[PDB]
């Protein structure tokens, strides 16, 4: 039973309360949201994704393994999930990684994994971030529209350069969950006060912003239930 409903044939987002989404939060996770995990969601859009990871060792959602299109990240997934439902330990879970035709080509996915969590206790989860491409003001144009480019093989966006640096005058970014039991993306406005949370198709998520000139779809492990 999904946290909530699909959206109406005919809407491109649905509006929540912050009540009424941590009500539904509670009854789809089947517990009481904490108040670490109340005050990570008043962050704002990052918060929703913060929460749903439930991994206590992350303040930000890691971008290690991000890519410029979501069937790519699509494949990670489904590629990271076959290898951590077999109970690896790390050791195992870095051999594992190097044989996977997908896996082995990327950046990062040794990294990825979080030691301290047994890895039968992970699933691996989607989400897309919006962002400015120019992250220093001391960039040339060209480095700033190259930088994030995908990989033409591999589709992995490098994001070790990228700062949290917004565009001048408008905010630095969008988170947006994947609700793969729905097809949806949850973001935000801003942090507390005044938060809304968003359900949106993905083109509503993605749609032409002055904010953002770069959209990545991301994998991170979540902690599950
Ligand atoms: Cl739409």
């Amino acid at each position: 039973a999904p946290l909530a409903p699909p959206l109406a044939e005919d809407r491109s987002y649905r509006t929540w309360r912050v009540e009424d989404y941590v009500e539904a939060w509670e009854r789809y996770h089947g517990r009481e949201m904490t108040e670490d995990e109340r005050e990570n969601l008043a962050r704002g859009c990052i918060g929703v994704t913060v929460v749903n990871l439930n991994r206590e060792d992350l303040s930000n959602p890691p971008l290690n393994l991000s890519f410029g299109s979501l069937r790519t990240a699509e494949a990670v997934q489904a590629a990271l999930n076959k290898i951590v439902d077999t109970h690896p330990s790390p050791a195992q879970y870095e051999a594992a990684v190097a044989k996977d035709p997908i896996l082995k080509r990327l950046k990062n996915v040794v990294k990825a994994l979080p030691s301290w969590i047994d890895s039968a206790k992970l699933k691996a989860s989607i989400f897309s971030k919006r962002f400015y491409s120019w992250q220093n003001p001391d960039w040339s144009e060209e480095r700033a529209h190259t930088t994030y480019r995908p990989d033409r093989e591999t589709d992995q966006v490098d994001m070790s350069t990228y700062r949290y640096r917004a565009r001048p005058g408008y905010v630095n970014f969008d988170y947006g969950w994947f609700d793969q039991d729905t097809n949806t993306w949850w973001h935000a406005n801003h942090e507390e006060p005044r938060m809304v949370v968003y359900q949106s198709t993905l083109r509503h998520y993605s749609r032409p912003l002055q904010d953002f000139d770069e959209q990545v779809f991301t994998v991170a492990f979540a902690k599950k239930d």
